[PDB]
This record gives C-alpha cells, structure tokens and sequence, in this order.
C-alpha cells in the first residue's frame, strides 16, 4: 500500500508511511495562476492499493483536491483507494434544522462512496453520519493519546466534559488517568473542583466560549491546574487568548487540524485502522 | 421553473429570472465561523424544476456550494435540476499532459452527471469535454454579444484571433460586423493592420501576455483604434494595466466572470438555452 | 502628472488617465510564493508628480501596496504624490465605542500624512475623519452620477434615504431628478409611497438589511418600481439576492468597489478633484 | 511589562508571558463582515510598557493589526511599546534589483520607527536591514535551539549549510553539536558525507528546492540519517513532501512561522532579548 500525501497532511502522511515502513510517494501539488489545484503522482505506481491522507482544514480545497487525486490514481491502475481525512469537514450535522436546508454530509457521502472504497476519520462529531455512506466508514479515537499526554502533568485530576454531549471523551480519558469524571450541566453535575487539578476534554474547540466559560467557573470553584484538550483544535480567531485569559494552564490538540497547539499526533491511531 | 441563485451569480440569476418573468427564489448564503458554506432555500418550493445559476470564479467554492444546493433542492421535491455555470472551472484541458496527472473535468463531469440533469456553460475552451458527461451538456456562445458591443465604436475594423485556436470567435464576430477576419500565426496570417481599426477577440484573457503581445505588434504595424474582447475576463494580477499600456483602446468582457470590465451580459444567451 | 495604477483600480486608473489625456504608466504587480506583494514602476519616470489610484476593497493589501508604491516613486524622483482611494477602508468610525479600542482611521491618517502629499476619496461615511490628517484631504461626491443613471428609468420618483443619516444623498439626487425627497424614520417621515416609483440612495450597502427592510415595507405601502443605488456596493454575501427578493427593480453601484453591479464610473468625479 | 497578544502569535505570547511570570493581557480580535480587522485591549492597562508579540506569516494582516494595536495602546497611556515579530515579512532584500522597484523593508521601517520604540525579530535573512530603522532593531538567534533538538537524534553528524550564505548557521549549530561543518558550493566544499549522519540547517525553507536538492545529492554520496532544520518553516505548497521524498529523516522548524513541523519554541530566545 503506497501512501499518497494530500497537500494538507504532508507531515501526518509522512509519519504514517514511516510507521507502515512504506516509501512515501512523491505527489506534486501547486496552483495555476487561476488558483486552480494541480496535482500529480510523480513516482511510478506499481502497487494497486493507495491511501490518501488529506485532512480538511481548508474544506472545499480538500474536497476538490481529493476528487482530482482519485481520478489520477484510478487512471494509473490503482484498484483500491482508502481516504484518510483526519478532520472531516461538513460532517457536523445529522439532519436539517430548517426547511430548505441541505444535509451537507449526505451530499458529500454520495461523492465519497463513488470515488473511494473506504473512508477513515478521527473523532467525528456525529457518529451517525456513517448511515449516509455506502462504503466502509471507519472512525478512530484520539482521546486516549490526549489523556496520555497530560497524565504526565496533572496531579490527581478530575476529567470534565464541557457538556453532557462530550461525556464519553471524559470517560475514555478518565479510564487512562485512573481519575473520576463528570460533565458541566452551570457546574459539574456531581463532582466538585475545589482544590483540584482539572482535565477538560472535548472533540472540538472552535470559538472557545463553551471552554473559556467552563474554565472561568472552575477557577472560581477553586480549581487548581487546568488543562484543556481537544482532538480538532480549530481555535478560530482569538480563541486561544480567550482560554489563556480564563486561566488555563495549557491547551493541547492533535495534528488532524493545524493549530499553534497541535502537539499530539494521530499517526499511530490511523495506522491501526489501516 | 424557479431560478436558484448561486452566491457567485446573484446579478446574472436575477437578470435571467426577469427575462423568464419568474419570481426569483430567496436563497440564504453565509459562512460559519469555520468558513464552511451554509446554503438555504428560503422561499417555499412548489414547482419541481429548478435552474441553478452559479459561475465558478472561485472554483472549489462553486463546486461545493453547487453540491450542497442540489442536495437541498432534491430534499425538497425538485425532480429536475439544470445547472448553469457561465464560467466552468477545471475544464480547460481534454487530457493528460504528463503521466500521473488527472483529467479534472473528467472527475467533475462524473459528479455533475450524478447531481444535475442538465449542464449549461458559456464558451467552453474545449468543446470535447462534453464526452465525459452522461447528461446533456449544452454550451452557448457570447461572442455575438461582444461583437454587437463594439460595432458601435470601431471604424471598418479587422477582426483578429490572438492565435489560430480562436479563429472561430473572430469569424463569428466577423460576420456580425461585416468585416474581414484573420489570426496571428508573429503577425496576421493574411491581412495587414496598417491604418486600420482592430477587434481582437478570444474566449479568455488570463495573464494578458498573448493579448498584450498582439497589441504591441499591431500598434507597430500601424493599427489604429484597438479593442480587445473576451468572454471570460479572468484578467489576473496586472493583466489590465499590461493591455492598456500596450495601447488598447478598451478591454471588454462578459458577466460570466466578475472583472472591472464585465460590461456585456450573457443573460439572454442563457435564456435561449433554457 | 503620470497616473500610477494600483492593482485594485486598474480600469479606473485607465479611464482617468484617458480623461487627463495622459500616457498610462506600466506598473508591474505580482505576488511572491510567500504571497508578499511585489510592485514595480516599469516605464521610466521623468515627471515628478504622480497620482496613485488604488481603491481598498481588499483593505490591508491596498494599504501595504500603497506604502510600497510610494517608496518606489520617491526613490525615483517623484516630488509630489497624490493618493486616490475611491473606497477608503478603516474610515467608517470617528472615535472609540469602547475603552481599549483604537481609532483606525486616526492611526492610518498618520501614515498617509507621511507617505503622500494629498489624499482623495469618494463619498466618505464620516466627513470628520479629515481632522486626523495633516495633509489635504479631498472628497468627491458620486451621488449626482447615480441620480443621472436612474432619471432615465424612473417615473416621477420619490427619492428616499434609508435613514436620517443619508438624507443629504437623497437631497442631492433629489435636486438632479427634480423630485421630492424624505427618509425612513419605520416609514418615511413625511412622504407616502403609495403608487409611486422610488429611488433609494445611500453611500453604502454591506449586509443589505437596512435596504431589504426599506424595500419590503415600501412595497407594502404600494410602491411601484424601486431602484436602490449606493456609491460603495460592498454587497456582502447574499446581499444582492436579499434585495432582489424584497422586490427591487434594480441595484446599482459605482466602480469605487468592485461588485456585480458597479455600473457607474467615478472617473470624471476624480478628474475634477485633480 | 504587559504582554499583548497579536492574533498570529497567541501561543508564543502566552509562553513568553509565562516565562516573564506576567499576567497575559486579554486582547479581543475579530473581523467585521467587511473582513476588516477589529482589535481591543480588554483588560485594564495600568503599566505603561507593553510588548506586542505578533509574527507575520500573513504579512499584510500582521502589519495592519500591529498598527491598530499600537494606536489602541497609546490611547490608553502606554509610554513604551516593543514589537516582537518572530518572523518579519518584507525584509528579505537589502536593495533594488531593478529600477522602478521599492525597498519594502525601507518603507516599513519608517512606519515601525514611528509606531514602536523597539523592534525584535528572530534570525532575519539580511542583518543590514537595521540600517533603515531609527529605533533599536534587535535580532535573536534560534539556531542554537534547533541544534539542541537534534543532538539527541543524530550520530556524530556533519552540519551542512545549503549554500555559502548560511555558513554561519552551520557553524553555530556545529559548535553546540561538537561536529564538523561545511557548505554546498554542487557538493560540500570540503567534507564528505559518505556513511555519515547529516544536519542541514538554514534560516528559511520556502519552496524546498535548495533543500530537496542537497538531500538527494547527499543521499547519493552515501549520507545516512539526514535531518533538515530551519528557523522559519515557510514550507510552501508541497515543500514537505518534496523533502521527505528526497529522503530526509525529519524536517523541523520553530514557532516563528506556523507549520506542520514547528516543534521548537523561540519563547526563551525572545525572553532574553527583553
């Protein structure tokens, strides 16, 4: 299986290939004066099974680039194409919240099911979006890797989910840290943060409001060292400054989405799903 | 038939709807903090035949927005969707110019043939790209409209094609202006521009080199008033300044692609293909 | 006086130069792979008075490009540089609306007063921003040109200002059309739109809310043909579709800011201020 | 001294403030629908000495945001403003390489000398650009930090400069690693890479050509494990894939410019220059 680098996951694809002990295929990527995408599989392809690793921080670019790469691979003999989109865009919702709307992941799943034979993604917000796919839809979990990153720097912490929705992430991390866990309902449903270290974990941190809010409160409830972790560090605008001011000790994310805090890698997580 | 506005052809869709004497459907368009596209058919849809008019100056955005709109329309009863993409992106080439490459229009034609029942575009560069579509692929010609715009301001002009490839545009315009026509082979193959007005016409002007070059020469051959027209005024970077300096009297384009010179409309041209 | 084209006003600079019957200076503009701006006065400069015409739709790019061009001109002998920024960015506000804020036009006026000897702009939102400049700050009015564009297509119209703030624009246009004028206070303060054509005029239309609102109401008060005009057609997102749906007959703007409806030119207006 | 976060160095500013054991000032940053920048010092400012830490990956945005922040700080009592621009844009060249050009750093130095009292940057390409400033121009070196990152994973390596220009970086790292050093002149001027680990170090890696070239050759000369480090990991387009394919063991950069490999921090380096 050759590893094909998408323009948005060049380091992750490299790390994965290294783990798979596979030669990393040279993929040419550039923009015409138009700004149209130009892709090109430079190395010669003998193998007939490729794995495209291209996350979607720049959503529409990732979609088109992937479409073009698949065409290029098929036109070169590749029989099976697996797409690894660490961060999958347009997959936040399950349905319409208003008449006249579209179900974006539904429309894209149709295209994916036609151009690739398998799709892998890390920590999707909605697990049910797979119902729209007619090809294998595999999802890995990076929460364990985040937990392993902090057990090293927190003293008998309480693992909190920013809301009930993220309770599972807290539980997962909770098990790895041998700590208690709960979720803010505003305050934790059961536990008390007075004089305790806290590990707030969620799948995404965009705006930072939900997070910054939890932190300010927890600090008021006498929380000690607080670390906020997320799988997809979207961190829009001044999100990071917002969290730091609220008083977090540190914010950490993974490399599914490029940020100033993408410290943890999902390479191993991806390798296991291959 | 309801007219559905794409975010990139709001004025053109309006002009078309007006000609079709149809009520223009209100379509909500915005970006999430993510910068992901959000679309929404606000007005209620009774009719089951819609026409999406969305050009592709911002290529990847147009492709994704179109995909989302089709999903939204289908999920609302629409049985037939016709896509009008005045300027169609990724359709410049017919095949590969290097191994390992993709045929972009081939890959996209597959998606188009699946989400829409008919595709209309104005002055494609390559007429053969239609072979990749499994749905009706209609193309209109806006050259006649450009010709009609200049017959008013040129004195017994010579219609020139920047190269042999664009000879047909020159011939088309030539007929409407009752003028002679030729093409640069560098100099015109047969005609002579000494003391004559010139109408240079092509389908696209990106960089401006081909054009600027023709103009400087023609000026040297004693050409008088020179007007340069194109259907898709891509005019990248300093393209316009380049042409003006070379000495053109005026540059004019259509509204298939937004530019500072998109003076001619293709609304009527589109209405006739519906 | 040589005319120096900014990358954002290539057509306007051309039209102005033509009116001034001056040879248009060839100005090289491109982006490094970095995406850093590269400018270059190609033609040789003998004259020592230049006029830079560069509007600021892409705000920060226009500011830096202008700074670089001034340096390039000075380093070439130019003694007097006049900057024409049809649309001037960061000049919407007069002061702070919250502690800790900045007065953006104040900070930029300082830079302008240092790199250019004169600044010209069309229809500023706040006339008092000139108090921050220590160089001549001239502003032209394009409303008369908008009025002249519609008198041709409205039957004894009522000229309305979207709000009291824009009453002067309505009055100006009103005089040219020999029509009555008023302003919405929601409804017109004095006049009545029952069975009447309406010319809504303002300096800017961004979001379209203020406008779309006025149109829907006016339609309800039995307004007939409604035309909405603005000097700076910012028209963000689905603004145009919003207005068309509300029922406007047409939206028209000038070429100070590129839009799908920048029909009226401010070239003559600029030429008179030179 | 309060630390003021720029929107582009939120993590670095945090790390620096933490080292300076200073409370990190909350700075509001957002975009108007226009896309114009909005900044706001939220926390109250008592101290009258601030340090702005805002790198310039997005060049023109950083320049304008900095200008606005300075205005906001002055208007709030701050007497001394020090600007830390880890990566300083438009400072690559010392002079003109063609008539009609500008000296970008010269034009910007004028603005900097007027809005800030001190400017700090990390590893400038051209040390002479300081001659254009009329305020203190301090530059720190992050090469030592890169060297410290690799001594851990290279076996008695040869430190190479991609060209003569970068010989000093190689020498600096060379000292810290107690290794020999040289520079490609194509091949090393003196040393021989046969059966040896290699540490290629430069200040910047944009396109990757210079680098990828050196790596392919070195591999041919029988080089073993090769690590490529740079201070500013601009890594445009498919730069990383290019290097990985050439055969580098790893590419590492600092956090002056956000990339998928910004592993080393310059926080300490900055703290020492304060």
């Amino acid at each position: 299986m050759i590893v094909v680098s998408g323009s948005q996951s060049q380091n992750l694809a490299f790390k994965v290939a290294k783990l798979l002990n596979t030669k990393l295929t040279r993929v040419e990527y550039k923009r015409f004066p138009d700004n149209e995408i130009y892709v090109r599989i430079v190395d010669e392809i003998n193998d007939d099974e490729a794995v495209i690793i291209n996350t979607q921080k720049n959503q529409n670019d990732a979609i088109v680039e992937t479409i073009l790469l698949c065409d290029a691979l098929r036109d070169e003999g590749v029989k099976k194409i697996t797409l690894v989109a660490p961060y999958l865009a347009y997959a936040r919702q399950d349905k319409k919240f208003n008449p006249g709307e579209a179900i974006s992941i539904r429309a894209l799943a149709k295209i994916y099911s036609n151009i690739v034979d398998k799709l892998i993604t890390i920590n999707p917000h909605e697990t049910h979006i797979k119902d729209f796919f007619t090809i294998p839809f595999i999802y890995g979990d990076a929460v364990p890797k985040l937990a392993e990153y902090v057990k090293d720097k927190l003293n008998d912490p309480i693992v909190l989910a920013p809301d009930k929705g993220a309770l599972e992430f807290a539980k997962t991390a909770s098990k790895i840290l041998n700590a208690e866990y709960d979720y803010l309902e505003i305050a934790p449903k059961t536990l008390d943060a007075k004089d305790r270290d806290v590990f707030i974990v969620d799948d995404i941190i965009s705006t930072g409001g939900t997070m910054a809010t939890a932190v300010k409160l927890l600090k008021e409830q006498g929380a000690k060292k607080i670390i906020a972790a997320c799988v997809h560090p979207v961190l829009i605008g001044d999100a990071l400054n917002k969290l730091y001011s609220a008083g977090v000790e540190e914010v950490v994310g993974t490399d599914t989405y490029l940020s100033e805090v993408s410290k943890v890698s999902v390479a191993e997580v991806i390798v296991d799903l291959l």
